[PDB]
């Protein structure tokens, strides 16, 4: 097993995957690392067999059927993976926490959102399908986006946006386009 935790690539208190050479900190995996359970699966290996059982799942899809589907156990599992994906960049420290918003020339978004709320509400069963959840992660990159306005900080939005962006075709099996 990896010496450093998958997610925020640093060492500590790590519980390690019985199906492949990862592991994580405690709350760096999503959903938190399982009381018990021997063997662990992490995941990563749990996206895995979701595929392996289902190869079709694998053929190309349209973005507006992927966010109308229900958070049944699988798309919830998808969630929470393309959000850990999020995590696992450096760059995610900047929307992880509550933001406030006080530049000369800006307003704050009216709704503001981050990525520890959407770990939480992803938590709590709060959304009911995919696309309430999608619709959280955008909005953090957009809010960004318009705060910051001609700040080149704005970048650290775009930035963060492709990773999520890629991700996200990538799990769901988004049909590939030019
Ligand atoms: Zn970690
Ligand atoms: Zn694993
Ligand atoms: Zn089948």
């Amino acid at each position: 097993n990896s010496n450093i935790c998958e997610v925020c690539n640093k060492w500590g208190r790590l519980f390690c995957c019985d199906t492949c050479p990862r592991s994580f900190h405690e709350h760096c995996h999503i959903p938190s690392v399982e009381a018990n359970k021997n063997p662990w699966s992490c995941i990563f290996c749990r996206i895995k067999t979701i595929q392996e059982r289902c190869p079709e799942s694998q053929s190309g899809h349209q973005e507006s059927e992927v966010l109308m589907r229900q958070m049944l156990p699988e798309e919830q599992l998808k969630c929470e993976f393309l959000l850990l994906k999020v995590y696992c960049d450096s760059k995610s420290c900047f929307f992880a926490s509550e933001p406030y918003y006080n530049r000369e020339g800006s307003q704050g978004p009216q709704k503001p959102m981050w990525l520890n709320k959407v770990k939480t509400s992803l938590n709590e069963q709060m959304y009911t399908r995919v696309e309430g959840f999608v619709q959280d992660m955008r909005l953090i990159f957009h809010n960004h986006k318009e705060f910051y306005r001609e700040d080149k900080f704005t970048r650290l939005g775009i930035q963060v946006q492709d990773i999520f962006e890629k991700n996200f075709r990538n799990i769901f099996a988004i049909q590939e386009t030019s």
